[PDB]
């Protein structure tokens, strides 16, 4: 939007209720070493340098991801225009050393915290005392960083920065790591209202405001990598304790 020195990129929103990406542009001034990293990818401070639209950078065709029919054609309103604004400080995500990821996974998870997002809401809804919310997450292309040996564009996903005590309070794989109540009666909450179609554990961040959840599905298909399908979701049977709020949620104890 408005440069001055940085770098430039194609931003990805996933709106579930028109189940469609919005392809943007950004520009963006990264830190060059990560203030925090996980198993699997390191974090970085980033400044925005504002948002554009995508009307520079032509998508193709010829095939694509997200193919052409999950694309909205058009881009004129989407949370990044406010929460990615010139001066917003972000943090930026990059895998470590990954030939585990592909194009197509970055995707996957960027839609699967949309829709967690979608089921924070729902939990707020029935006005427990902690409401709870899940961070927006974009896919971005960095454009201006060159391709490596293998000629793939390098991508990362983005989000908003988190203030204050970082904490995981489930793991996609049954650990219960804090003795707070919500996180567990939301996990416990998203398979019984799915009707056991699905549940959202690696419930963490700092308070009720929430980032990089999993799910799981009973036939294990899509949600990335870390869905475990039913051993994940058993294994979350295993060690849940029902707690107050399940039970002013009305939960059924049984699962
Ligand atoms: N939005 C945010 N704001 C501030 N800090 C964040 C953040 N998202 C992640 N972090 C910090 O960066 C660390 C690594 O990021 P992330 O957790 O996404 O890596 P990862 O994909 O390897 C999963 P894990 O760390 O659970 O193995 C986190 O453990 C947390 O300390
Ligand atoms: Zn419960």
């Amino acid at each position: 939007i408005s440069s001055e020195t940085g770098e430039m990129g194609i931003l990805w929103e996933f709106d579930p209720i028109i189940n469609k990406w919005i392809r943007l542009s950004m520009k963006l001034k990264v830190e060059r070493k990560p203030f925090a990293e996980g198993a699997l990818r390191e974090a970085y401070h980033t400044v925005s340098l504002g948002v554009g639209t995508d009307e520079n950078y032509p998508l193709g065709t010829t095939k694509l991801f997200p193919p052409i029919e999950m694309i909205s054609p058009i881009s004129k309103n989407n949370e990044a225009m406010t929460q990615l604004k010139n001066g917003t400080k972000f943090v930026l995500k990059l895998y470590k050393k990954e030939q585990q990821a592909s194009r197509e996974l970055y995707f996957e998870d960027v839609k699967m915290q949309m829709v967690c997002r979608d089921w924070g809401n729902k939990f707020n809804q029935k006005k427990p005392p902690k409401k709870i919310e899940f961070l927006m997450s974009w896919v971005v292309e960095l454009i201006d960083r060159s391709p490596s040996s293998n000629g793939q564009p390098i991508l990362c996903s983005i989000e908003p920065l988190l203030v204050g005590e970082f904490k995981k309070n489930n793991s996609n794989y049954g650990a219960v790591l804090t003795n707070r109540s919500t996180p567990q009666a939301f996990s416990h909450f998203t398979y019984e209202l799915s009707n056991k179609q699905m549940i959202v554990v690696d419930i963490q961040g700092v308070d009720d405001l929430y980032t990089d959840p999993q799910i799981h599905t009973p036939d294990g298909k899509g949600f990335g990598l870390g869905n475990l399908g039913k051993a994940g979701i058993n294994k979350f049977i295993t060690t849940h304790k029902c707690n107050a709020v399940c039970a002013l949620l009305d939960l059924d104890v049984k699962l």
